[PDB]
């Protein structure tokens, strides 16, 4: 289930962590638009790049506190704060989230391993709301 899934991602954080940040860049290419940096480059350049590979096990190294921290999917208020109040994350919405989670969800439903992808979908859910909640457009 979910806390599985969390190990298995952290067993090998640096590869998912960019494997999932590139569908979700590839899947929602104006996305880029907060990513101006990470423009007109493949994949293979993107994992060469030292704040790429940085940046995103950054990122991914909180979600996967975030994911553990949770009970039944609803992550903690004070993480969603967190998230709400980084000044890196000033220019967001809700929805930069939601397609993050759409992008994570049908990468582990494209994956052959048995992630809870259901549990993800709740998740990403969940985290949309709690962001809202604590301040988010
Ligand atoms: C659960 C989801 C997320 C978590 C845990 C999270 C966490 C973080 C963290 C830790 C950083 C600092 C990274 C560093 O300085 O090395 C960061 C920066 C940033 N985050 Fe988020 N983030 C989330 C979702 C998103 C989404 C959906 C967007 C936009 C689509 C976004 C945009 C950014 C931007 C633009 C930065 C700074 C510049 C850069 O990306 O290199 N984040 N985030
Ligand atoms: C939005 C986002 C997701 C992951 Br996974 C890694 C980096 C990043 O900015």
């Amino acid at each position: 289930g979910f806390k599985q899934d969390i190990a298995t991602l952290r067993g090998d954080l640096r590869t998912y962590a960019q494997d999932i940040f590139l569908a979700f860049l590839n899947k929602y290419p104006d996305e880029k638009r907060n990513f101006k940096n990470y423009v007109g480059k493949s994949d293979q350049e993107l994992k060469s790049m030292a704040k790429f590979g940085d940046h995103t096990e950054k990122v991914f190294n909180l979600m996967m506190e975030v994911a553990d921290r949770a009970t039944d999917c609803v992550p903690l208020a004070s993480d969603a704060s967190t998230l709400v109040q980084m000044k890196q994350h000033s220019g967001l919405t809700t929805g930069n989230f939601e397609k993050l989670f759409v992008a994570l969800v049908e990468y582990m439903r494209a994956s052959g391993q048995s992630f809870d992808s259901q549990s993800w979908d709740r998740f990403g859910k969940n985290l949309v709301s709690a962001l809202s909640s604590a301040g988010m457009k």
